[PDB]
């Protein structure tokens, strides 16, 4: 599913996103804008054989098992499959636990490069939220 993008930023907020951990709405709809242009079905192969699934990318070394990720520890406890559905909840929770590791947001590299430090909040204006 493509995600319209206040059509995601009102579902990220139903499935408790808007602040979590201190990030505002507008930095989680920024980083999926830009890790999967609003796409849940976005993947892409890193150099390392792992592999990043979903709205938010997420890595199978660490997040989630895929089959092919030699080493993986399924932290999220779900096949990587699950985060290209188009019902968001699998991504959402496992992103959570993501960004309660210790670094934030920074885990996610567009984030850190294309969002933190700039206007993230016009990601939702306009929004019926």
């Amino acid at each position: 599913k493509v995600f319209g993008r206040c059509e995601l930023a009102a579902a990220m907020k139903r499935h408790g996103l808007d602040n979590y951990r201190g990030y505002s709405l507008g930095n989680w709809v920024c980083a999926a804008k830009f890790e999967s242009n609003f796409n849940t079905q976005a993947t892409n192969r890193n150099t390392d054989g792992s592999t990043d699934y979903g709205i938010l990318q997420i890595n199978s070394r660490w997040w989630c098992n895929d089959g092919r990720t030699p080493g993986s520890r399924n932290l999220c406890n779900i096949p990587c499959s699950a985060l290209l559905s188009s019902d968001i909840t699998a991504s959402v929770n496992c992103a959570k636990k993501i960004v309660s590791d210790g670094n934030g947001m920074n885990a996610w590299v567009a984030w850190r490069n294309r969002c933190k430090g700039t206007d993230v909040q016009a990601w939702i204006r306009g929004c019926r939220l």
